[PDB]
């Protein structure tokens, strides 16, 4: 690696690992079309398995970027429209409160306060219909943003309905395979289990538990190499050969709503570059905990802005993930860890590395 990249990464990440007691970490810096990889510590403490460029980490809510892009691809295919009523793809959602709630609202957390989590009690598909039918919005659609799994999770499931493919099949066929993400999984196959890192919560080894709409909201697992490739694909979508996928990526980075300094895309979230870490942290949902914010509609949505800090945080019970890139500087970073550590620390470290290299 160029020494500047080596130095800034190691001098930032090593103290982070010490401070946060992170068992294992993988980092990719993408610089002008080139990835550079760095690994520390353990994927599995008990079995003394090191973190490599091949170990799988739970992305958690970074999965929402994949969901957003798949949704964008479906739009590009002419299969769905973000202006479509939710009921067009789920006509059994007949409860009145759903009148005026569009796929856009679901994708962007602006439906009127859909819950952050689907209850663990929701185990069947009839349970799921009951859940959405009985849900009572506190706000009119498109007035407030409330970050929620049940919102974008539903968007994901409905976005693939015209295709006739399962969410997993659609994601594999339309996003993973064309982008050569051959070690990215919604369900970790037996063949790749040796590479699947354990998460660590309160010193215990843990993996994400199954739940309703998990694949769509927080279910993707990936390597540092595939994630670097994912960032590069989103940094430079014009290089992508598949027309609808190229367009899908562009639609995910469109600015649909503004709350404070942050603009909501499909999965991705954006702020204007230059920006300081304290403004990024303030424009972030640091935990899955209620933060209701009035939104201003961007009418019509601004197409992907090159001078943006584009990012997403993710954190299952035992993992902490972060992805950020600045399109206009051909610069990106992926941070994958098998401990859920505070988001501000992730943002601080990512900014420190990217600011030095830009
Ligand atoms: O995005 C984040 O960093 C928070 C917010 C969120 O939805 N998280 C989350 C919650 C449940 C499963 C996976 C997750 O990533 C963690």
């Amino acid at each position: 690696a160029p020494q500047q990249i080596n130095d800034i990464v190691h001098r930032t990440i090593t103290p982070l690992i010490e401070q946060q007691k992170i068992p294992g970490m993988a980092v990719a810096v993408i610089y002008q079309g080139k990835p550079y990889y760095f690994t520390w510590g353990y994927a599995d403490i008990a079995k003394k398995q090191p973190v490599t460029q091949q170990t799988l980490f739970e992305l958690g809510s970074v999965s929402k970027t994949f969901t957003g892009v798949l949704g964008g691809d479906a739009i590009a295919r002419g299969e769905i429209k973000l202006s479509d009523p939710t009921t067009k793809y789920w006509p059994e959602l007949t409860a009145k409160q759903w009148n005026g709630i569009t796929l856009l609202h679901l994708a962007t957390y602006t439906a009127g306060g859909l819950p952050l989590q689907v209850p663990d009690e929701v185990k069947s598909s009839s349970d799921l219909l009951r859940f959405y039918q009985n849900w009572q919005p506190a706000w009119a659609p498109g007035t407030q943003r409330l970050y929620a799994n049940s919102s974008i999770g539903l968007f994901g499931a409905l976005a693939v309905k015209p295709s006739g493919l399962s969410f997993e099949q659609a994601m594999q066929t339309r996003v993973f395979q064309p982008l050569k993400l051959n070690h990215t999984w919604i369900n970790v196959p037996p063949a790749e289990e040796k590479n699947y890192a354990w998460g660590y919560r309160e010193g215990k080894a843990v993996h994400v538990s199954p739940g309703a709409l998990d694949a769509e909201a927080y279910g993707v697992k990936s390597t540092i190499e595939d994630m670097a490739r994912w960032v590069q694909s989103n940094l430079k979508p014009l290089d992508i050969n598949e027309k609808t996928l190229q367009q899908g990526i562009q639609l995910a980075q469109s600015r649909y709503w503004q709350t404070g300094d942050m603009y909501q895309g499909l999965g991705w979230e954006m702020l204007d570059w230059p920006v300081n870490p304290d403004s990024i942290i303030n424009g972030s949902d640091n935990k899955i905990a209620l933060a209701a914010r009035p939104v201003k509609a961007i009418t019509p949505p601004t197409p992907a802005v090159r001078a943006s800090w584009v990012h997403k945080t993710g954190a299952t019970g035992g993992f902490g993930s972060y992805v950020a890139f600045i399109p206009e500087k051909e610069l990106g970073i992926v941070m994958l860890a098998n401990k859920n550590y505070p988001n501000p620390a992730r943002v601080d470290a990512a900014w420190q590395i990217l600011n030095a290299l830009q």
